[PDB]
């Protein structure tokens, strides 16, 4: 089971953190309107692993806090096409590898979150 916390309103250029907590690779999603929902980044159990979608690199960052079983992604940086509802996800098919970006690999799901960049 997965709690999902954060997202919001926030003017572009802006930042957002977005949380989760439930051995797995821990992903995250986004689904904008009428768009087709797409891998933003994942992180390995040890958080030594990373990955990051496109148009991810270089301004978002994902974590884990060990002590507190939760995942976390600083979205910096944000612009309007980032709008979208956010999922976290597992995989526990991965108790040691990152997460792939395919989201029929991750059978555990967050609620989802809005995030908005106005």
């Amino acid at each position: 089971q997965l709690q999902e916390s954060g997202g919001g309103l926030v003017q572009a250029g802006g930042s957002l953190r977005l949380s989760c907590a439930a051995s797995f690779a821990m992903g995250w999603f986004r689904q904008a309107p009428g768009k087709e929902r797409e891998f933003v980044a994942s992180i390995s159990r040890s958080g030594t692993l990373t990955r990051y979608a496109d148009s991810a690199k270089g301004r978002f960052t994902i974590s884990v806090d060990n002590a507190k079983n939760t995942v976390s992604l600083q979205m910096d940086n944000l612009n309007p096409d980032d709008t979208a509802v956010y999922y976290c996800a597992a995989d526990l098919h991965r108790p040691y590898g990152p997460g792939t970006q395919r989201s029929d690999e991750y059978d555990s799901w967050g609620q989802g979150t809005q995030v908005t960049v106005s």
